[PDB]
């Protein structure tokens, strides 16, 4: 238990720093609310906190932790700003995504940049064809998180040929210097985020920097004694359980503030002058709160099943896959619920501009519907497990 | 069933109305939105469909209808705007709760206007002291919805008497020349309802301009038969049928748009490219529907009670007020938790600024969490009817 | 309106027959349990009280009622005995169905005997064959509700040549001298209902007394003016509205109960002596009480929608129906989920053999999944209505 | 970890006996049912796998395991005979609770019999009274499980002077030689536990045998290095976590059994003829094991907090407290929901007598209800514990 101790250790130490750093990421909600996009004081704290670093090697001066470390991570970071815990979550886990590309990029990526920060969208494809030395990529990809602040982008497409035919799928990692970057994150919750719209035109993509989307999806190095834990993960799955904490962390928040200010408000128009007093009250946040934590629970219990497989160097059989998707989706779904509950506990004033609860509901909210969230999908995902049916995502 | 028919088909030539006008109303609510009021466009659409004027009385030239007709009009409102359905809403209501007061007030309020439009605000007291012929006013009223537009208000005070002791509550009527109003409605939801705060300092209201507290919130109206039918309703827990009605609207236009856009939009990264080819967002659809229909049928219901009672001139017991509470709470419940599944259904897509789903999220959401649809204390009282109990709100 | 005061007359004078008759009902409630058939008493007073009547035509002597009649008939029912009440829909029903059959057929069944009292199981299919005038009839239907006490039977099964190739469906209508039934009706609720196997072997049918499978499940009277309203009705969805009413009704005598029974019984080992003192207990089961109020609502809409069509002779269109199969399906599920939450009020005592409330919980539970009530295939079937999907059911 | 790695191998050998003498729990269930009685075969195989001896002290040849063990295999024992199970976890229940007697007491008991077996009951109080060299003890307790193969039991009483007057609570221990039992356990559910009513008519208890009320409820042991560490847990909150565990465990065993049968069954009367091949009947299920999924990890949360606590010889605050009796509430909430669930999965068929579903539902939901269980009360206890609030029970 020497290294689980050590663990354990660091996951205090990150913890800590969120709470040092996060007055500087609070204090700048109100301009990423009005700008959708996050402040450069908290870039800053991102890079001086090396939060971005957690699914960074070692052998690039990167923090190499683990799945349950950077959950716990994101979930205290949302507290302070859930636009920049969802941008965390994006970088690392787009940091974690670009270990399938070569040693060749890797070391062009993080060789001289220990702080470096991908972005990454399977939200759309390109299209590519082959060029000598390389490809040439055209296309357009939104929802780019965090894009404005990013270093590289990994980038989905479609190979195609002369005549214009599919040939095939392929992941592309290309540098900011390459993209271009257009407004379009227009939305109501996670607005500091900037998912904006990544445009390439014509570009060229050197070979060693394009992969086949096998590769990009391939869980092979589960087994592989060679590589260190983390690059053993089943990485979608772990980007998928962190993109969950995010959401949770917003919800656990919600229910601290909730809490924090029952005993000055009151229920109107009822003689509960205190939302104390009214029992009613009461043993519904019991009830918000059990949810919540069960939420907490299904987001734990996900982290643990990756982090040991890749500790272990064991491959996660397809079934116990589904059934963390099935455990995100869920957990996510129940923060929602849990959030239209606390909002009918605090009252109309949860609505106000300047109460955070409202800022956590619209954030928790718009996040949480992302694809790889999904709850609808997470249950016939883990109920088709239970019989062995084809699965209806292509990837796990 | 002559009457009966009579009814129907003004509900039926009023909903045309909405249809006619709602496009403009539609068209100011990016207006709305920004500026924190409703347009002059949608007032003047407002004065002219005469949709302020369902709850005055025919002897002043009001329409002078009943609380389902109301509430059928607030449903339809919402669809094109919410806000100004919440406000046509209030306007009728503040009218209907006008009756309690004398004929020179009402002589004063509606005899040279028709279309005179009123505010009602109980959630703040001011201080009101004796002065010859009248009172002298002082306080400040937060939650005034469309006061900038209105011509009078309805406020809420305690009478004190020169030591400052409490005397007794007050209903004071008082006109917009009298008044203030500052700036003080910053939400997240509801935003054209203009919600902001009437300020008052020292204001001169003349005795035939004020009430006991006891009497505007009287049902000694119910068995006058000397009255028309609709100055005979249970006037609060009617206006809490139509502020339900107004959510409800904007529940079942979400649902009208999910349906609409689900033939072209797919449910990703699953295989499902079209919503409809799942069966289990079909199903799960239905169920949703089911919930909301549900909730129309509350609402419903309570409407037909109110009305049955007037119409035949009998007091509805407590017992069926109580009753009528816990409806409008569960329907208003029942669609928010709706339209968390609608966002479920829909996507990520659904928080675009351009997308309608959101702005009918984030209006019901705000709305249903007024005092009076509060969901735990009509549970409350529904609970507290079968036994008896002491009820938890002063007034029913 | 001088029918629809008439209609409403009658059942009036119908309730009232089910509390006159009610406690020999519930009388031998602890007979039917322990035999798994309805006792002698019991079958006397159905007969004398003429509630199997309700759908028999005036022409034979029948009461000739319409669809929301014999709902609200079930529902009083269930509160004396839920498998009574089963019964007796299950009765009505059939005769409904039985009006499919020519007049030679009604003839010989209700001629002579305005009392009759038909089974019909479309859970089976037999296999029927052509003989000189008629069929040869083979098989085995098991869930034959109240077959025990019934003069005719309505049986599915599959026409087949001599080659014993399909050639179509078929609906038989054969007498109790001709059956034999096979005791297999072993369950945990809705024991009395003596839901057992009717057996046929090389049974002869005429022809009169057999239709296509087609006829029986067809729609086409809707729009017969020659025919009296009732027969109008859309059969198929009204027997499955009044199970739902056999079903709501055991919930809503549940909820009676345990509204009887909280003042004078604790929480246990809380300081809640008396539940009433409790206001998480209070507040919960209004809750419990308004999901089983839009049950109730569910049912009546549909009851109401089914009687208006019929009564202005016009076809239903599939919309229609597919949401009534929604409603059904989401009133019963809303009352087993309100009997699991009625347990919870009431406490461990609810379980024992002398407390009615596990009575209304099991028979509740077990007629609730009757097929034509499957809230899952509601939900879906509902869901399809909004994009016209093809039914996943062969018939509405 | 040397110790953590024991624990573990015990529990598996412990879960592995289970499953060996699991076929004659089984077995026995048709017995059991009829009897309200464990059948002899049963007992039997109770104290040869010495899973009645899990929470003795080794001292006197018991196992002595911790909370996790017990629970774990509580879970399993329900996929038998969730009767058994029960009883077995009463049993070890009811001798961890003798720990609070002297060592005169302790040694009687367990000196020579390393498998004895005890029954509690809290559930009434007798009345006890003063006598040279003890007390006079006369009382009815009902909820006796397991009295019948039990040796001794602990029944709590209130101790009165000579005048009658109220002097103090008590626990007492007395043997099965000076107990009579009273038939009276009548009920739908957890019929074999024999939970039968316990007589005593002016016993003596002499003093040894006897604690007060306040040394039976004590956790004053957590913290006491002398003990070994099952003798500092807090028993009353374990034992409310094994129960817990008996109702989750039968609500996985039904999981599993619909999971096992949907292959070859359908869903009338759609055209799904396969279970499987519905996806709204999948992703159904897929929500369903989510929810028991949750409960499982609210049980183990409760043990594993229960058991660190004892390991580390630290008390367990208040709050940590009130959070496990919120933990074990919703937990099997979630099973008896989910149950309901099932049913709607499984169809008509799960209520036939010799469908194995109907009993797992039966019998989790009528001990759900046990009072240490009750889910509102344990809303409360877990809300209240937010703002410091008296609790509602009188001990922890
Ligand atoms: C706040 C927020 C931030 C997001 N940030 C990112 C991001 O940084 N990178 C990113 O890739 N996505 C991001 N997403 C989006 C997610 O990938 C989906 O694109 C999004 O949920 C819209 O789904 P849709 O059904 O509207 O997608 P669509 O419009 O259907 O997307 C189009 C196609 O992309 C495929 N696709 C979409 N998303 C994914 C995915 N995650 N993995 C594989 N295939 C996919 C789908 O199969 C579909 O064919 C974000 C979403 C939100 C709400
Ligand atoms: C969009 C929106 C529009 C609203 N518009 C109006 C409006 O036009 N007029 C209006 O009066 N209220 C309005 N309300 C508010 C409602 O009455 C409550 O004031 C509000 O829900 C906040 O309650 P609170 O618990 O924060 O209590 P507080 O606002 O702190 O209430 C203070 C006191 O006012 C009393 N009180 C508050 N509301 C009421 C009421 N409706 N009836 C009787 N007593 C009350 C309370 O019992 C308490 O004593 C609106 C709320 C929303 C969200
Ligand atoms: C208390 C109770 C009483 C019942 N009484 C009756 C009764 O009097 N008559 C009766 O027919 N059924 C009755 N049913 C049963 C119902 O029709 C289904 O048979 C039952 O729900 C079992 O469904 P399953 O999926 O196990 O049926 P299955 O064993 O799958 O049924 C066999 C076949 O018949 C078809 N089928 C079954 N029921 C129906 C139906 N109602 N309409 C059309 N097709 C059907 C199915 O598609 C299937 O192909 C009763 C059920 C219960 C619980
Ligand atoms: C299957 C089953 C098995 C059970 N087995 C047992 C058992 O072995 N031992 C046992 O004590 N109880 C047992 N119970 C019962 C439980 O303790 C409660 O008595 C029961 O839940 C009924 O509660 P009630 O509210 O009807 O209150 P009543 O039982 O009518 O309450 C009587 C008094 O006893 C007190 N009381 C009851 N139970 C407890 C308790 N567990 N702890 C502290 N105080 C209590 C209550 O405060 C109340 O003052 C069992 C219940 C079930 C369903």
């Amino acid at each position: 238990t020497d290294i689980r101790s050590e663990t354990a250790e660091l996951r205090a130490e990150l913890v800590e720093r969120v709470h040092k750093f996060g007055p500087v990421f609070a204090d700048g909600v109100a301009e990423g609310e009005r700008e959708r996009r996050l402040p450069d004081a908290t870039v800053r704290a991102i890079d001086q906190s090396q939060l971005a670093m957690l699914w960074t090697a070692k052998s690039y001066g990167g923090l190499e932790t683990d799945v349950r470390t950077m959950s716990e991570v994101a979930k205290v970071l949302s507290h302070y700003c859930p636009s920049t815990s969802w941008v965390v979550n994006n970088v690392n886990g787009s940091n974690l995504l670009a270990s399938k590309f070569p040693r060749a990029a890797l070391d062009e990526v993080f060789g001289d940049a220990p702080g470096a920060k991908l972005a990454s969208v399977f939200a759309a494809a390109g299209t590519a064809v082959r060029t000598p030395g390389g490809y040439r990529l055209t296309g357009s990809w939104p929802y780019g998180t965090g894009i404005l602040h990013d270093d590289w982008a990994i980038l989905v497409a479609r190979e195609v040929d002369a005549d214009g035919e599919p040939v095939g799928g392929l992941s592309m990692l290309v540098p900011a210097r390459d993209l271009t970057v257009e407004d379009t994150w227009h939305t109501v919750g996670m607005r500091a985020t900037g998912s904006h719209t990544v445009v390439l035109r014509d570009t060229f993509v050197p070979e060693h920097r394009v992969i086949s989307g096998e590769l990009q999806r391939s869980r092979e190095s589960a087994t592989d004694l060679g590589l260190p834990p983390l690059f053993r993960t089943a990485a979608i799955a772990a980007m998928a359980v962190v993109c969950a904490s995010v959401v949770l962390g917003a919800g656990q928040a919600a229910r601290a503030l909730v809490v924090e200010k029952a005993p000055t408000r009151g229920i109107a128009p009822s003689k509960y002058t205190r939302q104390t007093d009214s029992r009613t009250f009461v043993s519904s946040l019991g009830r918000t709160a059990l949810s919540i934590d069960a939420a907490e629970m299904h987001v734990a219990r996900a982290a643990t099943a990756l982090d040991d497989a890749a500790y272990d160097a064991v491959a996660l059989p397809d079934s116990e896959l589904l059934r963390i998707r099935g455990d995100v989706g869920q957990a996510v779904s129940l923060v929602t619920t849990a959030l239209d509950e606390l909002l009918w506990a605090h009252g109309a004033a949860s609505f106000a501009e300047s109460n955070p609860l409202q800022r956590y509901w619209r954030d928790a909210n718009t996040a949480a519907r992302h694809a790889m969230l999904n709850v609808h999908v997470g249950h016939e995902l883990y109920g088709g497990s239970f019989f062995g049916l084809d699965p209806i995502v292509p990837s796990l």
